DNA sequence: AAAA
DNA sequence: TTTTTTTTTTTTTTTTTTTTTTTTTT
């Protein structure tokens, strides 16, 4: 019973009418046929016999097939709050297929819905009457929400063609105020009063009795006057203040860049939702805002900007697993949703790849996507109570930071650092603003020239953790028979970051890799092998451990008392001349390789034996042909 | 048009001031509406009216409709000059006014003029004062009585903030469920143990003057730590539970200054919880005594008058190292609670040790997000809940447990040098 | 001259 | 140690209009 909701519905009949336009060459196979039901099924409940009379053409299909599928695919949708299509890919299909055919049905609409109202109201054109058509016309390229502050704003959706900024097509963009709707309001809307006088005019020059002439004089004399009216900068205020609501749509804000498989680049929006990944070019309905400036091409080896990147990183650091290991850990950068709670920190003599291939990334991602951060975020205190930190405020949202700057040995904290890599919650305060919380993804480096200090043995700071050192050296001098040394190239720097091919090559590489990742380990991070990593990272562990260090160097049963006093004063005589409070040591002392030693006193002490306290000096993989970048065999 | 306006639609809008002082609209959702995700039958707050705006001016047009044909019929029907004369001024003089309804100014003027009418006093200090009723994806939940009622029809309880998890009643044949209870079992063996700790967690949907108690339990690493505690407060949403800073403990008396934000929270919330350290901190002894008597505390948000709210939230907090306490007074050490893990997650889960369990790094960084899951525990929270309240009268004091107040009191035979 |  | 200053209110909210508008039309 379709007939009853095209009387109904005028716009179940338009859109039953763009149903008609495109040709059903598309609706025959079952993909196409399911995108268009399931657009139409978001669009309420009941247009199921829309859909339903679309479905009789070709009843072969229909009939033991499509006509029980299609009420299958209409229970789905029912319980599905997913992704959603609308009616506007149907508008752009139509355009797309039969162009210049279908406008006429449009302007005639719309033209229907002044004139309904300029006849209604005696040509005393208001507010909201203007606001409706207008609604009418552009109500795919403008979407109205609240955001925290109570403002409303203005998102708009980009097509090529129109003044813009660099590389943000088929994306949504902030406005204050719209200039494209006052423009439009002004120049596009003032064709339909034209329709509107020459309607006028040709019903007046028809011959009819005297009174209907003249209330058709009456009529185009009012109209006259508020013709003129859409030119007026108040009226065009208050005509946008009008419309800011038929715009709304609610959550939108709150679902803008929630997705973290799409990424805003600059020739579209990447989406790497599944393997390949597909880079959309089009139309689309996901709603991406943030975005980076860099075109996206496939990864091929070919390029000589790919060609001198992976040739000059391989430069960087000889090691195939390590290499490996490191690109992959750089590739989750792109990614922007929970992560592994991972940590990297390497240091070099200076000259090296230490801040450099972390502004590489940096720039790649742009600043929506990455940014520098300041290491006062790790040697130092939490802020006193609630004193507002919009350093903090980094990084929300942000897929990757790093560290670049250290003065001589200091500390890390291990508060900030359980703090920022857990892919749990964070909370922190800015300026002028209320408490938030806000979730935190974005893989993190830290690069130095001395090495950082720790004092804890607990998995929560020892499993975060991983440590690197280069391996090269660039100067001027390139002293022979050191393959640790290589003639440096003041140029990598000052230019060859600047220039956007490369980027796109680096980011081409990030991808691939990114790619490789998830189809060989499944995203697991830690599942991958490397010897080098988790050696040099362990060995590290062998030092800032003074513990087994005072074990191996100084140690009747003495009590405990003695334990404490003896490990400060080693601390004194090898380490630092300070105290260290260390009543716990009890517990750790335990824990460390004193079990065999450890007595349980009479008087209520569990004590050490073996008390032998030294006080002076008393004593008791592979190689590739020339595709390194080729994963290597599945060991690699 | 505003007294018109408030006969028709006065049930779907209340105004009231605000602390400000600036009047603020709210409306009663109704389902079949556009609206935000799991928020029906509740109040939402609405900064600016939109939809009394399109409804004064599509659907009250209709009646003006009304009156422009009444007044043609009348003027069709054979009368005196006078009469008619009269009524032709009369309909003129409408036809210049019908279109009023449309401009924008006049719009805004009937809205200040009606802001007046709709006001309903003392509904702000009335809003989400009975704990008893929780806000729930689907409508409003009610734990007055057992069982827990759901309640997804029309009603007058003046509820505004929610949680977007959706309520079923509890069913252990649910995969979901039984996921969670293995899981769960597998976290803590100890059944007296893990009976007091939920029974512990229960409570938190509550949000009246509870029990003044604390909890506190670290661990070596690795462990069942921040999954569950970070899952109890995505189950309630920000609106009822939030993580706080450990500053509000570890560091100083906050001085008196003005603001204070980082304290602003915990104001009608539930449940918050610590999960950072550094070594060991001292908690002062006090500046969370206040924070655990159920009693009130006063504070202010940014550039906002002074103000006072009770203290009805269950607290908890994790570590990784011992906390340092230096007291032996009765009235302190007797509402602490302490709890340390035997469990450990590993890739490397090597046997003959109960107390290792191979890790499943899904965990976290998804079973989270999904919503099911998220509805099981809720269903198994409530489902506490009611077992504690129609078991012990809701004194988490009189449950019996072996394994605390041993491990409690042991603690209090060390910290007392 | 009063009304639109 | 320095605790307070930095942040804060703000801060624009009347102008916009409205009305009229004489002239025009009756
Ligand atoms: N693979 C390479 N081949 C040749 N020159 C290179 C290569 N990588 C980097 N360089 C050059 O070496 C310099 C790198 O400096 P840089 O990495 O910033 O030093 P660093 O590691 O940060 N130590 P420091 O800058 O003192 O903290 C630049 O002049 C680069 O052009
Ligand atoms: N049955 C289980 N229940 C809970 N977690 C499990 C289970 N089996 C394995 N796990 C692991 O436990 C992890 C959750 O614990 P997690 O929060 O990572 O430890 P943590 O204590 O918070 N780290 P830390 O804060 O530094 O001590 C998951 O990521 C899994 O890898
Ligand atoms: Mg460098
Ligand atoms: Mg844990």
């Amino acid at each position: 019973s379709l007939s009853i909701l095209m009387l109904h519905d005028p716009e179940a009949r338009y859109l039953h009418k763009i149903l008609n336009l495109l040709p059903p060459e598309y609706y025959v196979e079952y993909p196409l046929w399911s995108n268009v039901v399931f657009a139409l099924a978001n669009t309420s409940a009941n247009y199921r016999p829309l859909a339903e009379w679309f479905s009789q053409k070709c009843p072969e299909k229909w009939n033991t097939g499509g006509k029980e599928k299609l009420e299958k695919l209409w229970n789905d949708a029912s319980h599905h709050t997913e992704k959603k299509i609308t009616k506007r890919s149907i508008m752009y299909w139509a355009h797309k297929h039969a162009p210049q055919q279908y406008k006429e049905i449009v302007e005639q609409g719309y033209f229907s819905i002044l004139a309904e109202y300029v006849y209604s109201y005696n040509g005393m054109l208001e507010h909201y009457m203007i606001a409706k058509v207008i609604y009418a016309m552009m109500g795919n390229k403008f979407v109205v929400d609240v955001d925290s502050n109570g403002k409303y704003v203005w998102f708009e959706f980009v097509l090529p063609g129109q003044p813009m900024n660099q590389g943000e097509i088929w994306k949504w963009r902030k406005e204050v105020n719209p200039d494209e709707l006052h423009i439009y309001i002004s120049e596009n809307f003032s064709r339909v009063m034209d329709r509107i006088t020459e309607h006028i005019k040709y019903h007046l020059s028809q011959p009819h009795e005297s009174n209907i002439l003249n209330y058709y004089k009456k009529l185009l004399k009012a109209f006259e006057r508020s013709k003129s009216k859409i030119f007026n900068d108040s009226f065009k205020k208050g005509v946008i203040r009008q419309a800011e609501f038929l715009f709304r749509q609610r959550s939108f804000i709150q679902t803008l860049d929630t997705n973290p498989h799409l990424l805003g680049v600059g020739n579209g929006v990447l989406s790497i939702e599944t393997i390949p990944a597909k880079l959309i070019n089009h139309f689309h309905e996901h709603p991406i805002h943030q975005y980076t400036h860099i075109c996206y091409v496939p990864f091929n080896p070919e390029n000589p900007w790919t060609k001198l990147l992976l040739n000059a990183l391989q430069d960087i650091i000889p090691e195939l697993d390590a290499r490996l290991w490191i690109m992959f850990y750089l590739s989750t950068a792109i990614f922007r949703g929970l992560k592994e709670a991972l940590m990297l920190l390497w240091l070099g003599g200076g000259c090296n790849g230490k801040t450099f291939l972390m502004r590489l990334v940096a720039m790649v991602l742009g600043d929506h996507y990455a940014s520098k951060l300041n290491i006062s975020l790790l040697t130092s205190c939490r802020e006193t109570a609630e004193k507002p930190n919009s350093a903090f405020m980094r990084l929300k949202g942000r897929g990757y930071g790093y560290f670049e700057e250290t003065n001589k040995s200091e500390v890390l904290n291990t508060s900030r650092l359980k703090e920022m890599v857990n892919p749990g919650d964070v909370t922190a305060r800015e300026l002028n603003q209320k408490q938030e919380s806000f979730q935190m993804t974005a893989t993190m480096v830290a690069a130095s020239n001395y090495n950082f200090i720790i004092d804890t043995t607990d998995h929560g700071t020892w499993r975060r953790l991983r440590h690197y050192r280069s391996k090269v050296k660039f100067c001027h001098n390139p002293d022979p028979s050191n393959p640790y040394e290589k003639k440096e190239d003041p140029r990598f720097i000052h230019e060859y970051i600047m220039d956007p091919d490369c980027q796109n090559a680096f980011f081409s590489i990030l991808v691939y890799f990114w790619e490789k990742l998830q189809k060989e380990y499944n995203g697991q991070i830690k599942k991958v092998f490397c010897p080098t990593i988790e050696s040099e990272t362990e060995a590290y562990r062998k030092s800032q451990d003074t513990l087994h260090r005072f074990i191996t160097e100084r140690v009747t049963v003495y009590n405990l008392s003695e334990v404490v006093t003896a490990y400060a004063e080693w601390y004194n005589t090898n380490i630092n001349v300070k105290r260290h409070i260390a009543l716990e040591l009890s517990q750790e002392l335990e824990n460390s390789v004193l079990e065999k030693y450890l007595q349980w006193s009479p008087n209520k002490t569990r004590i050490l034996k073996g008390c032998r306290i030294l006080h002076k000096f008393e004593t008791l993989i592979c190689e590739p042909k020339n595709k390194w970048w080729e994963w290597s065999p599945n060991p690699s």
